[PDB]
């Protein structure tokens, strides 16, 4: 579920669960145009990169 098919490294779905340790991480949704951190148990936005060029690593990172 972090794309419903063909997710990036450091691409995740949005309002979906993620794991304990990805709360510790940063992820740049598949828009490239938000980034989003594991909050709750869930991806949640937490930045706005505005245009679609968010790209981030396998390990987190993500960086407009």
């Amino acid at each position: 579920d972090t794309c419903g098919g063909g997710y990036g490294v450091d691409q995740r779905r949005t309002n979906s669960p993620c794991q304990a340790s990805n709360g510790d991480r940063h992820f740049c949704g598949c828009d490239r145009t938000g980034i989003v951190e594991c909050k709750g148990g869930k991806w949640t936005e937490i930045q706005d990169c505005g245009g679609a060029s968010c790209r981030g690593v396998s390990q987190g990172g993500a960086r407009c």
